[PDB]
């Protein structure tokens, strides 16, 4: 009884309010159909409900108390959209997960994780989550707005010198070494989910991936889950890793703001994985581009095999590794210090710094779709 109110309480708990709320609204969404309302316990169960119900919908925060601005990301699931809350007038970016497709697809687990980052974190470093939601169709995330964009698009519009990767290298690395001591693997580090805020300061994103470790401090997974140019040999060679996996991206990262290319860039999907494999030969450094030889250095020191790739033992010996020596910040301070790129923003909603961009079967006996998505509401 103790414990039983106090998790009633609980933002963390399977059984707080919103949960008990979800798994009402769940029953009603699931249950009402002609076909199944035939069953008298179906209909007077929704007898009793669907009127209350229908009412808490809308008292509810609902897609509907939005108004959508711009679409400023798509995934494999849905959408990012610019948004503003009618009400408040309060700007977030929102993230949509389609709830059809995540059933079709097998995957309809891997929010969760997602979610719970970005809601308690509490880290400079990653995106902040203000409220989750949820309809018939989708999964919504209301997160913290990231004005600057990604680092993909720095890079577009830019060339991007070696006292710029200095910064951008430090504050990914300090991002992961936060996702890291939360017990996590980011799994899928790359550009598209590094973004910049007002200040030009990094906050990693999608940490649909994302895995907790164990009591060693590693994960077994025997499936390679990640984006292609990105992913490490040890992940493809998956298909009981550590966090050294996370490490690698942080190369190719590096190795792309410098020379403008991924270091295995090849023409097929499967040509990439094979470049991938064979690291020791198919990467080198094109003449033209003038790459320091501390910078050299730290990408190969991460663009090796997991045995020998640097942070292996942690991000001190990352840290300290000559390519950082700097006049401007501190490992200490960098988020503290202006960064290289400040945005020049015209408004709230300004979208310049990112570039332009599903119906359930009725059924006819009981499936249980909105069962995997009770206790997403927080
Ligand atoms: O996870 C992201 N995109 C990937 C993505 C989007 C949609 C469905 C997906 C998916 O990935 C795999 C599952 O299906 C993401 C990207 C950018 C922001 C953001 C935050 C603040 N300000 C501006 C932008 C937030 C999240």
């Amino acid at each position: 009884q103790r414990k039983l109110e106090a998790l009633i309480r609980d933002p963390r708990s399977p059984i707080n309010v919103e949960s008990l709320l979800d798994g009402l609204n769940s029953l009603v969404l699931d249950l009402d159909f002609p076909a199944l309302r035939k069953n008298k316990n179906i209909d007077n169960f929704l007898n009793r409900y669907e009127k209350i119900v229908k009412k808490i919908r809308g008292l509810q925060m609902k897609a509907e108390d939005y108004d959508v601005v711009k679409v400023i990301g798509r995934g494999a699931f849905g959408e990012v959209q610019l948004v503003r809350h009618k009400a408040s007038q309060k700007v977030y970016a929102m993230k949509l997960l389609s709830k059809f497709e995540m059933i079709k697809r097998s995957d309809s687990a891997f929010f969760w994780e997602e979610r719970d980052i970005m809601a308690f974190a509490n880290s400079p470093w990653v995106v902040q989550l203000f409220y989750a939601f949820q309809d018939d169709r989708y999964l919504y995330m209301v997160m913290e707005y990231m004005p600057g964009g990604d680092l993909v698009n720095l890079m577009s519009n830019y060339d991007v010198p070696e006292k710029w990767a200095k910064f951008y290298t430090a504050e990914v690395v300090l991002a992961l070494d936060a996702i890291h001591s939360m017990g996590l693997i980011h799994r899928d580090v790359k550009p598209d989910n590094m973004l910049l805020d007002k200040h030009g300061h990094l906050k990693l994103a999608d940490f649909g991936t994302c895995m907790k470790m164990d009591e060693t401090g590693m994960v077994h997974c025997d499936t390679a889950v990640g984006t292609p140019d990105y992913i490490s040999p040890e992940v493809l060679k998956s298909q009981f890793y550590g966090r050294e996996c996370d490490w690698w991206s942080v190369g190719v990262f590096l190795y792309e703001m410098l020379v403008g290319d991924t270091p295995f860039y090849a023409d097929s999907l499967v040509g990439t994985y094979s470049k991938i494999m064979d690291h020791k030969n198919s990467l080198c450094f094109p003449e033209d581009a003038e790459i320091s030889k501390h910078a050299k250095n730290l990408i190969c020191a991460f663009l090796t095999d997991r045995e020998v790739r640097l942070g292996r033992n942690g991000v001190e010996e990352i840290r300290q590794h000559p390519f950082f020596k700097n006049d401007q910040w501190h490992w200490d301070n960098i988020r503290e210090t202006a960064a290289p790129v400040v945005p020049e923003l015209s408004s709230d909603i300004d979208s310049s710094n990112f570039d332009d961009i599903e119906t359930f079967p009725i059924p006819k006996a009981f499936v249980g779709n909105q069962l995997p998505f009770i206790g997403f509401t927080y």
